[PDB]
């Protein structure tokens, strides 16, 4: 399983840590940006995430103005200095469109291109596309998730958006699917799905998966957001164990040494896989 | 549904436990570290007088009772937690058994001369290790090992009931062969019997990440993360928060999951 995107590819028989790069300011950012994406590096990230909308439950929306100026220079900076993969944490054509050209490797969109436009915008640049499940929006999402089914609803879910995009023109082969741990979900719901992750490998599309710091820990703990590091590789070292292939965290060289034991593991294993 | 009983208490091993690692006015420090490890979560302390690491000091009978029994002792009497101690010796198999040790947690499976009577007499649970690197199929020789210690403890009159099984990372075993075991640890099950796997801070861990000793926390919450996926039931640490935290997060994951078990 491999993706391939801007002239070079990236190989998923191995899990590959992708270190958060958060670029909205809170009350030189792209200096700062960079020498905390070179940190990422050097502790073993091999993709980079760089978001310029806070997506955290409550978030206030950004312009596209605003999103561009934080985010674009910072793509452009580390694609010209690093060797290193890109994604880029957006939802606006634009912001996928000049990504893009400035050397972007992925579109992760937590919206799965439901913004007008974005469909077009991210069949028009060819590259990887991360689709994952939100029910609601960042706004009011978690203030009352509801399902029936969690794992049917998403699945579900994962079926229509991989359809929506194939008839937008993107292939299958271009596709990751997230099943956005704390975007409309209560505790139950996150443990559910972390749980259950491993049959989501029936589409034979790589999974990435995002639970760092979240509260799906730290409502489980009763710990603060700076207290979370051990809660957090063991979600980590659950979803590598099932064959997850992207793991999106803020803790890289931590999550980087536990991918290595699972790794080890891995590779000791018949099947490869843990169900 | 899987449990232990000593001492007129029982461990409910229905979900993971930490074993908190204690090394033998050094009987206050050890009641201090006892204490702390308590805090941090630990609900069995595992204490050893004298090391258990390859190549470590031998000690005499009189001076491993010397080091060991008061500590075994002081806890008993002063906190609510399982003991769980490291000897090899009848003398202080016996001995920690009188002064309210809850598990026998011999390295040596009771091969020393004495130690599997006195084993027997306490009625208390025991803890069989495989120890020894080579090996063509490293998990069936450790296999074959417990089905061969199994039926040598219930000859001497120790029921299964009694038993827990450990594969013995790190003990004449390569980086290699500890990966396969613990790759494959869920098979064990086929026995029904408590697992207790000790990772922590081993070479298993220093060698793959190439760092010292003190930097293995995360490879080590790994190490016990995988474990305990595959069902594993009592995790022997060092960093006692940390592992508890990560078996909460185990603990979450399989109540959600229809098979309590990843294999
Ligand atoms: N692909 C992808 N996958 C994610 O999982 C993700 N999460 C965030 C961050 N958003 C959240 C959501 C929930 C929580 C909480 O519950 O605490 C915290 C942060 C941003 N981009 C993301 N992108
Ligand atoms: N039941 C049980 N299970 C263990 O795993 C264990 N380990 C030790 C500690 N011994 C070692 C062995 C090897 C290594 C290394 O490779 O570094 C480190 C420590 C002591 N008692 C133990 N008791």
């Amino acid at each position: 399983m491999k993706l391939f995107a801007q002239g070079t590819s990236l190989d998923l028989s191995h899990p590959h840590v992708m270190g958060i790069l958060n670029v909205t300011p809170d009350s030189n950012s792209l200096i700062d940006a960079v020498k905390h994406a070179n940190l990422m590096i050097n502790a073993g990230a091999t993709i980079i995430d760089v978001g310029g909308e806070s997506t955290r439950p409550g978030a206030a929306e950004v312009s596209v103005e605003e999103e561009l100026q934080r985010v674009i220079p910072v793509v452009e900076a580390i694609a010209q200095r690093f060797e290193v993969w890109i994604s880029v944490d957006t939802s606006k054509p634009e912001v996928i469109r000049e990504s893009a050209k400035v050397g972007a490797h992925i579109i992760n969109d937590i919206r799965s291109l439901s913004e007008p436009g974005a469909l077009e915008a991210a069949a028009e640049t060819g590259l990887p596309v991360c689709l994952m499940h939100m029910q609601g929006n960042p706004k009011t999402m978690q203030e009352a998730p509801k399902y029936d089914d969690v794992f049917a609803e998403v699945n579900r879910y994962f079926i229509e958006q991989i359809a929506r995009c194939e008839q937008a023109g993107i292939a299958k082969e271009k596709l990751l699917l997230d099943p956005g741990f704390g975007f409309g979900k209560n505790l139950s719901h996150n443990y559910s799905l972390l749980a259950r992750l491993a049959e989501f490998h029936h589409f034979n599309l790589p999974l990435l998966v995002g639970m760092s710091r979240k509260s799906m820990i730290g409502q489980l703990l009763n710990v603060g957001p700076s207290e979370r590091l051990s809660g957090s590789l063991a979600c980590a070292v659950i979803a590598a164990m099932q064959g997850a292939h992207i793991i999106r965290v803020h803790d890289v060289k931590e999550t980087v040494e536990a991918m290595r034991v699972v790794e080890a593991t891995l590779s000791a294993k018949e099947n490869k896989r843990y169900e």
